[PDB]
C-alpha cells in the first residue's frame, strides 16, 4: 500500500539531505 509510506520517508529523505553535503 501507499498511505503512510511517505510519512516515514520524511526522516529518511531529511537524513540524506542532512548528509548530502557530507
Amino acid at each position: 500500500f501507499f498511505h503512510h509510506i511517505f510519512r516515514g520517508i520524511v526522516h529518511v529523505g531529511k537524513t540524506i539531505h542532512r548528509l548530502v553535503t557530507g
